[PDB]
């Protein structure tokens, strides 16, 4: 049978701020004990690059090895659609496995970001939900966070992007907060990062209405 | 390589309504032309059963064959956590492939269902979004629909259930409607079917205040 290779894109937030470190990650599993040292060759639009960092093989609990190579990519290259190819081989043997990845193709579209207060029926509860609807975006690569008083909020979860009838994506993020903090008039903000937003970032706030 | 087998659970509405017919479905793909007859054996907690309906093989566009076998299950069996196993083989050959499925284990939890009107900032657009939040439920098997004035409303999309930090699930469903219908005061309703609701059903209405 032999090994399999999986090649993963950078995290959406990492490609949107040049101070962060976006990486493409090439993972080889089902490596055998006696397989020669696994080797990686990396290409960016077909041109070989040499700055990848490959980790020593690690045994998994199913009596196989896993080997990972990580390539730091230029933010602009990823966003401009360059193709990243990982070629996996074993030292001393001719055969290889290649995988390629790139950003999704298609005209990027800007998310529209709306915040929604708790339902009136939820106000009887000890905690309430603040909702951030993000829709109309493309590609589906996106990051959503919440904060209040300049500090990140902990207690939120965000749905995966869902494909809409017009070919763009939507999602919702739900922040749970104590009703007391909402009742006291604290302002909460949903932050969205996406390549089609001005400076790759927007924020919308909400708080209890007058 | 050889064939691949996928085993699918009953549809969520089907297990919650006794008048409905819940089924488990065993699907085999990548069956070659020259492969001997595909055979199914089915078990319920390890005991063989004999009431499955198997369709003849179907040629696919990619020049392979697909075979499907359908087992009708009892509502209570599924909801009580019984394990359904499909064993796929070929007449006269020794090997097999087995797949098992059952309802997720653990204490069921009632969905809380809340409707949310469109954002004021969205109200400048010609169509607006009506949102149904369903949260705190377990297991994740659930159905969500919308209607208005007694008739189904079709222009909605629902997120997959999302695992929350307390071990339950939540999702949102978004119904898109013309601004005018919302402003005329029509009442829309989100309906939710889940095993941990009374009568396995609840609905919450939404309209312009
Ligand atoms: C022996 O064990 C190893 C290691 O497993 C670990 O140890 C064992 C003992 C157990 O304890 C495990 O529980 C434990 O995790 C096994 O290695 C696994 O091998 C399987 C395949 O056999 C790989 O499956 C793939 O998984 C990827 C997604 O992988 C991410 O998500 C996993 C959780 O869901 C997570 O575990 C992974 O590590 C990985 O996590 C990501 O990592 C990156 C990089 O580090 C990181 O940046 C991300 O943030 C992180 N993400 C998350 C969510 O955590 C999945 O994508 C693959 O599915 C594709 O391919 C399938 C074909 O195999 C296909 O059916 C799918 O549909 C999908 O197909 C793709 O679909 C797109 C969309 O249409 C299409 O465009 C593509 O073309 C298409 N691609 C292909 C190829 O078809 C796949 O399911 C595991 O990743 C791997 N685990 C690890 C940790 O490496 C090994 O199998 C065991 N061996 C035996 C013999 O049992
Ligand atoms: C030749 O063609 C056939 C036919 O395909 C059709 O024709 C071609 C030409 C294309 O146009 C296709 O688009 C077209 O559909 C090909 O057959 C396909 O083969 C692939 C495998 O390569 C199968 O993929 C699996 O899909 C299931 C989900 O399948 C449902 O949803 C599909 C839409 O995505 C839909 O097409 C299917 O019909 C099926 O629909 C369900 O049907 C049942 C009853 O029929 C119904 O009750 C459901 O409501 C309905 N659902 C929907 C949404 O409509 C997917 O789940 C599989 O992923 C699992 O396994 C992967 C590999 O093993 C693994 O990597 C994944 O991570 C995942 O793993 C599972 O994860 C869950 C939780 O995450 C866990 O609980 C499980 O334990 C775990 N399982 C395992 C084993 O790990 C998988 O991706 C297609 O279904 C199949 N299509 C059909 C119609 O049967 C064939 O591949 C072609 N051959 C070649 C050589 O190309």
């Amino acid at each position: 049978g032999g090994p399999s290779v999986f090649l993963f894109p950078p995290k959406p937030k990492d490609t949107l701020m040049i101070s962060r470190t976006p990486e493409v990650t090439c993972v080889v599993v089902d490596v055998s004990q006696e397989d020669p040292e696994v080797q990686f060759n990396w290409y960016v639009d077909g041109v070989e690059v040499h700055n990848a960092k490959t980790k020593p093989r690690e045994e998994q609990f199913n009596s196989t090895y896993r080997v990972v190579s990580v390539l730091t990519v230029l933010h602009q290259d990823w966003l401009n659609g360059k193709e990243y190819k990982c070629k996996v081989s074993n030292k001393g043997l001719p055969s290889s496995i290649e995988k390629t990845i790139s950003k999704a193709k298609g005209q990027p579209r800007e998310p529209q970001v709306y915040t929604l207060p708790p339902s009136q029926e939820e106000m009887t509860k000890n905690q309430v939900s603040l909702t951030c609807l993000v829709k109309g975006f493309y590609p589906s690569d996106i990051a959503v966070e919440w904060e209040s008083n300049g500090q990140p909020e902990n207690n939120y979860k965000t749905t995966p992007p869902v494909l809409d009838s017009d070919g763009s994506f939507f999602l919702y993020s739900r922040l749970t907060v104590d009703k007391s903090r909402w009742q006291e008039g604290n302002v909460f903000s949903c932050s969205v990062m996406h390549e089609a937003l001005h400076n790759h970032y927007t924020q919308k706030s909400l708080s209890l209405s007058l």
